[PDB]
């Protein structure tokens, strides 16, 4: 139209508009105080109301970037607090915004956000609901400069909902706490996937990304024509390139147009897009990106017809390699919603290696005639891992299951830091209780989703303070061999056991007076240290000690003079245990 703000204000709503503007400013001016951002918000909202009333009013013709950039340069302490960034204000708009993007500190040094007591939170919420939500919308956004703004809004509303429901509940904490812990994890996971998708698009390039997308989109929209999926994969590539660059406005419009395109062609893509297409602007694309897989056509041919048997396969492949390979993916992915995306990529990659060496020899048709038998071991490997590990988790519980993984991984990379091992294992455990809950049909996709962030988390840490070549190998390998590389790690035969430290195995009464989470972590910590000291301990020998300890604790956290029990009996435990572990 004639006025951008006016238009955005109208099909967004005053409430949503003010929240997004706050997020946007908090993501650039990460150092300014809350009271300051609220003022800017009010000022931009007022200005916006002016344009809604009269599209010809002053400045209402200016573009969003221009308007956004002029207000940013308004801040007086800009140069004194942000330094270089202030020199951005000296350039012509096109470069000005580009300049601002370059200075968006992805990770500032702000104190960790501490969760206050349920009672102080609930009371604050009742006293002033609005500033309570905005204050935290602000604290989160400033710490996560690249989190796509609208999604952050979606999390804000889920937090408001948890307070509404829980602050009225009889037992506040039993209600609110678990919901908040739930929100945090999903929030941190969403943030990790976002950063990951951008990282991958930079390291491995466009082709790899497009392949991941074709597979993913084909499972989702199995009824769509290949030309339709290619079309969407193309736009999705543009969309994420821009969104990764960090330009919110640019990102938002590309996503909007795409969401618009999909809904208008709704019948030619998926039947399950009905709901999502009914929702308002702000929510369309979010919904679509999360929609359930549609049902695959009941009448689908065998892949071997067009990709193995049919002579002249090499003719179609040489005609246009990636297109053909893309069609392979499309066809294979839409018949297998139960496969993880990387598995599909492994299959596609195997096919490529085959067609490459087979199309350059005597009788092609017979060289690549087998290929589908190449897939079997590839498909079964992740499947066996899934059932083996889920069975085990059903036997032991989440906690005792975490302990098993703990012993297994400490033995494979004893060089890693204990607190790192404890965290990684605990998270591997969660993926276990989250995913083993699903029918075998939705398991592999479930693990892939969660395992991808945990493995990326693991790598980043390790990147900071490297400790094992093996870990570095897997972490720098192709994103398709990442998990398989960690799966292939074997017990470290080299490792020289840590020498005994009396303290490391000394326990007091505090452990009795602690919470579940903290008790476990205390126990789990001693367990990693144990294995590092005697890495040759048998699952049996080890289980023997864990049983004595299990009791030992009990005996002392139920005995009169606890101070000495943990000291007299502790002497015994440690001494005996060492005797049994040689
Ligand atoms: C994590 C996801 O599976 C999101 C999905 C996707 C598919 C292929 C490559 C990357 C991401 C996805 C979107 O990011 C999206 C954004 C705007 C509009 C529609 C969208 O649809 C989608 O399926
Ligand atoms: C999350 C975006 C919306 C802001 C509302 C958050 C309100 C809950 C406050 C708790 C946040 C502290 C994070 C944590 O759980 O450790
Ligand atoms: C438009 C179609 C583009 C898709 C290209 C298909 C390529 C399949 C190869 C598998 C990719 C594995 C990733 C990699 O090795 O880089
Ligand atoms: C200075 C004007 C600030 C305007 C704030 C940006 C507008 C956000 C619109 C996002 C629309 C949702 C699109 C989508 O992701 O599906
Ligand atoms: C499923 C819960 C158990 C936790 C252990 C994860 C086991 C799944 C491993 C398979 C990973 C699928 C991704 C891939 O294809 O490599
Ligand atoms: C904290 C560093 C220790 C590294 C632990 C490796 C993480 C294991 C992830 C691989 C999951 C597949 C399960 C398996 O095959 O073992
Ligand atoms: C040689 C030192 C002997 C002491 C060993 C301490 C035992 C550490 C493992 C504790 C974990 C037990 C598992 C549990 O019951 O939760």
């Amino acid at each position: 139209h004639k006025s951008e703000v006016a238009h955005r204000f109208k099909d967004l709503g005053e409430e949503n508009f003010k929240a997004l503007v706050l997020i946007a400013f908090a993501q650039y001016l990460q150092q300014c105080p809350f009271e300051d951002h609220v003022k800017l918000v009010n000022e931009v909202t007022e200005f916006a109301k002016t344009c809604v009333a009269d599209e010809s009013a002053e400045n209402c013709d200016k573009s969003l970037h221009t308007l956004f950039g002029d207000k940013l340069c308004t801040v007086a302490t800009l140069r004194e607090t942000y330094g270089e960034m202030a020199d951005c204000c000296a350039k012509q708009e096109p470069e000005r915004n580009e300049c601002f993007l370059q200075h968006k500190d992805d990770n500032p040094n702000l104190p960790r956000l501490v969760r206050p007591e349920v009672d102080v939170m609930c009371t604050a919420f009742h006293d002033n609901e609005e500033t309570f939500l905005k204050k935290y919308l602000y604290e989160i956004a400033r710490r996560h400069p690249y989190f796509y703004a609208p999604e952050l809004l979606f999390f804000a509303k889920r937090y408001k909902a948890a307070f509404t429901e829980c602050c009225q509940a009889a037992d506040k904490a039993a209600c609110l706490l678990p919901k908040l812990d739930e929100l945090r994890d999903e929030g941190k996971a969403s943030s990790a996937k976002q950063r990951l998708k951008c990282a991958s698009l930079q390291k491995f390039g466009e082709r790899a990304f497009k392949a991941w997308a074709v597979a993913r989109l084909s499972q989702r929209f199995p009824k769509a024509e290949f030309a339709e999926v290619s079309k969407l994969v193309t736009d999705l590539t543009k969309v994420h390139t821009e969104c990764c660059h960090g330009d919110l406005l640019e990102c938002a419009d590309d996503r909007a147009d795409l969401a618009k395109y999909i809904c208008e062609n709704q019948d030619s893509i998926s039947s399950k897009l009905k709901e999502c297409c009914e929702k308002p602007l702000l929510e369309k694309s979010h919904c679509i990106a999360e929609v359930e897989n549609d049902e695959m056509p009941a009448d689908l041919p065998s892949l071997a017809a067009d990709f193995v048997e049919s002579k002249d396969v090499c003719k179609n492949y040489a005609e246009a390699k990636d297109v053909f390979l893309g069609m392979f993916l499309y066809e294979y992915a839409r018949r297998h919603p139960d496969y993880s995306v990387v598995l599909l990529l492994r299959l596609a990659k195997t096919y490529e290696t085959t067609l490459e060496k087979c199309c350059a020899a005597a009788d092609p048709h017979e060289c690549y005639a087998k290929v589908f038998d190449e897939f079997k071991p590839l498909v079964e490997e992740p499947q066996n891992l899934i059932k083996q590990n889920c069975e085990l988790f059903e036997q032991l519980g989440e906690y005792k299951f975490q302990n098993a993984l703990l012993v297994r991984y400490t033995k494979k990379v004893p060089q890693v830091s204990t607190p790192t091992l404890v965290e990684v294992s605990r998270n591997l455990g969660k993926v276990g209780s989250k995913c083993c809950k699903h029918p075998e049909a939705k398991r592999m996709p479930c693990a892939e989703d969660y395992l991808s962030v945990v493995l990326n988390q693991l790598c980043v840490l390790h990147e900071k303070t490297p400790v094992s070549d093996r870990v570095t190998k897997c972490c720098t390998e192709s994103l398709v061999n990442r998990r398989p590389c960690f799966s292939a790690l074997e017990v470290d035969e080299t490792y020289v056991p840590k020498e005994f430290n009396a303290e490391t195995f000394t326990f007091h009464a505090d452990i009795c007076t602690l919470s579940e989470k903290e008790r476990q972590i205390k126990k789990q910590t001693a367990l990693v240290e144990l294995v590092k000291h005697k890495p040759k301990a048998t699952k049996e020998q080890l289980k023997a000690v864990m049983d004595d300890f299990a009791a030992f604790v009990e005996k002392c956290c139920k005995a009169d003079d606890k101070e000495t029990c943990f000291a007299e009996e502790g002497k015994k435990l440690v001494a005996a245990s060492q005797a049994a572990l040689g």
